[PDB]
């Protein structure tokens, strides 16, 4: 596994709490990106990670004139354009709901106004995987209608092993326990 080994190499050679912080972060993001690929694979939809809203608009409505609109330059993880509806997908990997609400509020408030003016029928989807129990939670009714079952085989254990090593290595470093 080239990704585990590169994290491992970094956890082995890290000496300072600020570079440790970055490794923690990098882990949680690769754990997010891992779920995105597995999710998109199981549904057989295009995999993307951070698409600029302006780019999403132009794929779905080529004739648009961006300048005539105030488009917030958000980058949702992904989207599905069915031809009559746009599903804005963001991935999450969390035991709690707090990251989902924060993102749901952010995309509902910033993306939906401009999509209504442009006239594109849009829904905000947030798909979360609990990394401990592998259970998925979906916010988005049209998404649940298109994907009633999600047949993923998720295994987050290697990410947890790597971060636990990092947390143990810095268990007596007050500077790091604050940063996390
Ligand atoms: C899970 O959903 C998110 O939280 C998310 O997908 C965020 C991202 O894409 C960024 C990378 C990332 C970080 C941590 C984790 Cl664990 C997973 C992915 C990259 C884009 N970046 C937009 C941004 C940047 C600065 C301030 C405000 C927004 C956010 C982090
Ligand atoms: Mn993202
Ligand atoms: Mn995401």
């Amino acid at each position: 596994d080239p990704m585990y080994e590169q994290f491992l190499q970094r956890i082995q050679a890290v000496r300072t709490a600020t570079v440790a912080k970055d490794i923690s972060a990098d882990i949680l993001e690769a754990r997010h990106d891992y779920f995105g690929r597995e999710l998109c694979r199981a549904l057989d939809i295009e995999y993307r990670n951070n698409v600029l809203l302006d780019e999403i608009i132009l794929d779905v409505y080529p004739g648009v004139n961006l300048m005539e609109y105030n488009v917030p330059h958000v980058t949702p993880d992904n989207y599905i354009w069915t031809g009559d509806m746009l599903l804005i997908l963001d991935y999450k990997v969390s035991v709690g709901h707090d990251s989902t609400e924060v993102t749901y509020k952010k995309y509902t408030t910033l993306i939906l106004p401009v999509m209504q003016e442009i006239g594109i029928n849009t829904e905000i989807c947030i798909i979360r995987a609990n990394p401990v129990t592998n259970q998925i939670s979906i916010v988005g009714e049209q998404f649940k209608r298109l994907f009633p079952t999600i047949p993923v085989e998720l295994n987050f254990a290697r990410f947890f092993e790597l971060r636990k090593m990092l947390l143990d290595k810095f268990a007596d470093d007050e500077e790091f326990l604050m940063m996390i």
